[PDB]
C-alpha cells in the first residue's frame, strides 16, 4: 500500500484527529511524519499503521550524544510500542554534505543512527524498527545512462559508511523522489509521458534495457548507485513521490491525476532492474501547505483541507 506524507505547514489544516480518521477514511494504511508529534503519536494507537517515524534534521546534533539519542528513544518510541506499528526512523531527511542549505549536519547523520539504533535495540525493536536516513536525489551525480548510476565524487566519504552501516543492520535506504522537477526542468529532453507513466513504447534505452517511465529510470540509476558502493543488498523505500497542481511550469490538475495514479499502480510491482520487490513508496503529501515557500510547494496535497480530495484517487 501507498503511503502518505503528512506535512502540517499550512494556516488551514484539518485537527490531528481528523486527520488520522481522514488516514483510516481513505484506508491509507502508511504514514510519514517529519517529526515525533505527540499527538499525533497518540491518535495513531491501536490504527495498524505502519509508521515512518522522522528525526528533524535540528535534532541531529543533539542525538549524536547517546544519552539524547537514549531519552529520545523512550519518549518516542518505547511509550508506543504496544500500539503503535513504528516501521522504520528516517534519521535525518535531505542531508547533504556539499548542498547550502544541510552541510554542517552531515557529520551528524550516522553518529545519530548508531546512537538511536544502539537505544532501539537495548529496547530489543531492532528487527520490527529499522534505523535509516532519508536522502535527495542531488547526491546522484549521474544517472544517464541508468547503468552509469553514480554518487558525486565529493559525497563518497559521507555515504560510504552510512551504506555500511545500514546493509550490517539490514536496513534499506529512504529516497525522496520527484520526477516533476526531472520533467520541469527540462521538458525538451522529457517528455510528458516519460514523466507520467503514460509511454506505450520505451523512452530510454540502456543498452538492452529500455526505460518506458522517469520514475523507474532514476531508481534503478539509484540502485546502480548503491550498487557500486557496497550497497548491492540494500532495499529501497521510496520516502515521498509526488506531483503539484499548480504554481509552476506543468503544475496543474491533470498532470498531479496521471502522475499520482499511474504511480500507485506502478508500485504493485518494481523496475526493470529489481522486478520482484514491490516498492514501498510514499506519497507527498496529504494535504496543501499554504506556509511553504516557494508557489509550488504549496500544492502538493492530495486533499484540501477541508478534506476533499483534489485527484479522486483509490489508494486501495
Ligand atoms: C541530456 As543526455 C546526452 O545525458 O541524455
Amino acid at each position: 500500500q501507498v503511503g502518505v506524507c503528512y506535512g502540517m505547514q499550512g494556516n488551514n489544516l484539518p485537527p490531528v484527529s481528523e486527520v488520522i480518521a481522514l488516514y483510516k477514511k481513505s484506508n491509507i494504511t502508511r504514514m510519514r511524519i517529519y517529526d515525533p508529534n505527540q499527538a499525533v503519536l497518540e491518535a495513531l494507537r491501536g490504527s495498524n499503521i505502519e509508521l515512518i517515524l522522522g528525526v528533524p534534521n535540528s535534532d541531529l546534533q543533539s542525538l549524536t550524544n547517546p544519552s539524547n539519542a537514549k531519552s529520545w528513544v523512550q519518549k518516542n518510541v518505547r511509550g508506543f510500542w504496544s500500539s503503535v506499528r513504528f516501521r522504520y526512523i528516517a534519521v535525518g531527511n535531505e542531508i547533504s554534505p556539499v548542498n547550502r542549505g544541510t552541510a554542517w549536519l552531515a557529520q551528524f547523520v550516522l553518529p545519530a543512527m548508531r546512537n538511536i539504533h544502539d537505544a532501539i535495540r537495548s529496547a530489543g525493536l531492532q528487527d520490527q524498527i529499522k534505523v535509516s536516513t532519508a536522502i535527495d536525489l542531488t547526491l546522484v551525480g549521474n544517472s544517464y545512462p541508468p547503468s552509469a548510476g553514480a554518487f558525486r565524487d565529493d559525497v563518497r566519504s559521507y555515504l560510504n559508511p552510512i551504506i555500511r552501516f545500514l546493509s550490517s543492520i539490514r536496513s534499506p535506504l529512504l529516497a525522496n523522489i520527484y520526477p516533476y522537477f526531472t520533467y520541469a526542468g527540462n521538458p525538451r529532453d522529457i517528455s510528458l509521458p516519460y514523466a507520467l507513466f503514460t509511454s506505450p513504447s520505451v523512452v530510454v534505452w540502456d543498452g538492452q534495457r529500455g526505460y518506458k517511465n522517469l520514475f523507474d529510470a532514476t531508481l534503478d540509476a539509484l540502485y546502480s548507485a548503491l550498487e557500486r558502493a557496497s550497497g548491492g543488498s540494500l532495499e529501497v523505500v521510496v520516502s515521498e513521490s509526488g506531483w503539484p497542481s499548480a504554481g509552476a511550469f506543468a503544475a496543474t490538475f491533470d498532470n498531479g491525476r496521471t502522475y499520482l495514479s499511474n504511480l500507485i499502480q506502478h508500485v504493485k510491482r518494481g523496475t526493470p532492474k529489481r522486478p520482484k520487490r514491490a516498492i514501498e513508496t510514499y506519497l507527498f503529501a496529504m494535504f496543501d501547505e499554504n506556509k511553504k515557500q516557494p508557489e509550488v510547494e504549496k500544492h502538493f496535497g492530495l486533499f484540501f483541507p477541508n478534506k476533499w480530495q483534489k485527484y479522486n484517487l483509490n489508494f486501495s
